[PDB]
């Protein structure tokens, strides 16, 4: 159902992290069924357009920008539950 690309130069477990963190908060805004993935920043840009939700450093997004025609929700702290409820919360509500 819903793909979100988590898009950052992390390490494997921070990354994975992340992705569980955007994950908890998609499932708290009752979105069930979640297909979560993470690559590089620059990775990203070949791949950003077969995802729904792409989540990347509010630093680094413009590097995204044009790469895909889904939700780019850019965050100051990655690790941030809270910033990461708001920013999808804003993006998707």
């Amino acid at each position: 159902m819903v793909k979100v690309l988590t898009a950052c130069g992390n390490g494997m477990g921070s990354s994975m992290v992340i992705k569980m963190k955007v994950e908890n908060a998609l499932r708290q805004l009752g979105v069930s069924d979640i297909e979560s993935a993470s690559c590089s920043v620059g990775e990203a840009k070949g791949l950003a357009s077969n995802y729904d939700i792409v989540v990347a450093s509010n630093h680094l997004i413009h590097e995204l920008d044009g790469r895909t025609n889904g939700k780019l929700i850019g965050l100051d702290n990655l690790m941030d539950d809270n910033e990461i409820k708001t920013k999808l919360e804003e993006a998707l509500k």
